[PDB]
């Protein structure tokens, strides 16, 4: 019937931060903005949903009376974050509302009937397996930034999660670049390939990176229509899948290269970002003028000016630069697309493999053999 | 001659921050003038003109003009401890670090306005600390209503030896003052909101806050010379400031003394439940307790109880056997409570429809009035 429970405030604040990262709040079209609270068997289950995903979080509380209700996510989040008490009492007071009670204060939040809150789908899986949260965060971190934002390219608006032999892999592309990242499974899993929407990839990454989950495991259960994540037993996320066919990306990886650059990753990344400052949105491009002696990174911006930075050949790790060719190469890239790759993998050095000015660059990190990136150039 | 100078990056970044908070097309530009060991950076908008001088190594004297935003964008991300600026003519202004070069389009200096001259009717000096105080205590209750343009600034005015800033938006009054030693000709002028905000930031800078500011004014313009090297000229709102003394209660029948932070934190919590259409908290005052409560249509309601206490950290004392339930916009109370750093705050009441007067003990030259709302 009527919920009543005592919960540690800090724990509730953390769960509501996750609820807040799910809940609909754009205020252009109708939204369902409530959170469902369910007290059962020593746990409070907090459920949040948007049109892409359903999140269920369970936290241990002192259940005085079992029950469920729903209230405004934002109002509950906003109040609980400002209460000083180490613990709070939550009591469903019926027409009076859900009461949030600390030592000196009481808030009544009007409820909405539980029947108004979307049903949690059941998932009957075709395949399921478990991997570490550390391994899953890695392949998502390495591929979430190059998802397409173009709705007409509906099959590119997510990450392609798939099995090839013993490798669990994530791939993403927006037509301008490709990212691929994988981890080796120990058990042979049924082959599958599904497209996880960007919004779900962002939320499940936040979940598995939480300190309580990052060193734990995540179970993945899926069929061709839906996917379920069970992260460290007590957090369940259900997601829709994008109905479509991810392209055969193996054709996109250059089979050979005419020159190779090795350079300190942070130095390269900092220089690109600096030089890109002069650019405008209508022409986001930096020019890499590569030679054995120096690399000149330059850019122009209409009605702003131009910019140039020189990186000299060097064998010191902190300033490393080596370009293995007697020939020069002047080739342009969108600096955001280079920065996305450079920030994705924490590595001392980075390798860039080129062919001609009109062909893509292949980017790899030396201690990271299971991450691959391809970026097409732009005319400069 | 062509400008060329070497400048400490951190000091140039700081100057460009002030120039950027100020910013016709030529008003998006910054004028750079290297002369006599100083770089003068000039910035202007339709209300004000700002001139800053910073010491640099002047290699060659000269002046030029560039986009404020482009210059600010580049300098704030260069890692070098010092930068070389060189007007290269057809190439533009060169901003040079150890390994990077930026060239910015320059614009003609003949297109950049000079700072207007002022013939002052009144001029005086006060400390930057005192000037910061009176602006800090009054900038939050300036009107944002364009239909009441004479309220869209602070009223800087003198009464005998008291130099006052006052502001009102029709819902509250803030007034803060400093006693001058010199006899100054009577004046009263309205400093626009953007100019009050900019000169406050300048006087609060660490290099100025312990120094002095000279104020020179007539009925059309006001000039601030802050610690010699930063000069801001501002237009004044041409108009008549209203008789704000009508906010001051003729008398008060009850008084609340309460811990300031405790009060502000409880108002802030209870106000969460309100909606934009009815931003109000209810204070139900009695000798034993204060109940702070609020309602929000289709959202809910809330209540917090504060018990009488003589402990400094939880202080509450209300001097009357009568109960008083009176409402306020919580933002107008929070504005006042955050304006003055004090352990306690005092609130003086009469009836539910009359204003509250607020003061902070040990701050006798700051007075605030907030009108109630029906609850």
């Amino acid at each position: 019937h009527m919920l009543k429970l005592i919960v540690e405030t800090k724990t509730l604040v953390q769960s509501l931060g996750f609820a807040s990262s799910v809940v609909e709040k754009r205020n252009v079209i109708p939204e369902y903005a409530n959170i469902k609270l369910s007290a059962q068997d020593g746990n409070l289950e907090l459920s949040s949903t948007n049109m892409d995903l359903y999140l269920s979080q369970k936290i241990a509380v002192q259940v005085v009376s079992e029950g469920e209700c729903t209230v405004s996510t934002k109002t509950l989040n906003d109040i609980v974050r400002k209460l000083p008490d180490s613990e709070l009492t939550l009591t469903d007071l019926g027409t009076t509302g859900l009461e949030i009670k600390g030592k000196n204060c009481k808030f009544n939040l009007f409820t909405l009937p539980v029947s108004s809150f979307p049903a949690m789908d059941s998932i009957n899986p075709e395949a399921s397996f478990k991997i570490s949260c550390t391994d899953f965060a890695k392949i998502i971190e390495s591929t979430k930034f190059s998802i397409s934002l173009d709705e007409t390219r509906y099959n590119l608006n997510g990450v392609y999660l798939h099995i090839k032999d013993k490798e669990f892999c994530s791939a993403s592309t927006d037509g301008h670049r490709l990212s691929i990242s994988w981890v080796t499974l120990e058990k042979q899993i049924k082959n599958f390939g599904v497209i996880l929407p960007q919004k779900s990839a962002e939320e499940i990454l936040k979940i598995v990176k939480d300190p309580k989950n990052i060193n734990e495991d995540i179970e993945i259960l899926l069929n061709s229509n839906k996917i379920k994540f069970i992260c460290n037993e007590n957090t369940i996320m259900l997601s829709k899948l994008i109905d479509g066919t991810f392209p055969d990306y193996s054709t996109f990886i250059p089979e050979s290269s005419s020159s190779k650059l090795v350079i300190n990753r942070k130095m390269f990344a900092d220089s690109i970002e600096r030089i890109a400052i002069i650019t405008v949105e209508k022409f986001r491009a930096v020019k890499l003028s590569l030679s054995r002696e120096t690399l000149e990174i330059s850019a122009v911006g209409e009605a702003r000016g131009n910019a140039k930075e020189v990186i000299n050949s060097s064998q010191d790790k902190e300033s490393f630069y080596e370009y293995n060719s007697d020939e020069s190469l002047a080739i342009g890239f969108n600096p955001q697309y280079l920065e996305d790759v450079l920030k994705a993998v924490k590595s001392d050095l980075v390798e860039l493999y080129f062919s001609d000015v009109s062909a893509p660059v292949l980017i790899k990190f030396p201690e990271n053999p299971k991450d691959i990136f391809v970026v097409m150039p732009v005319k400069v």
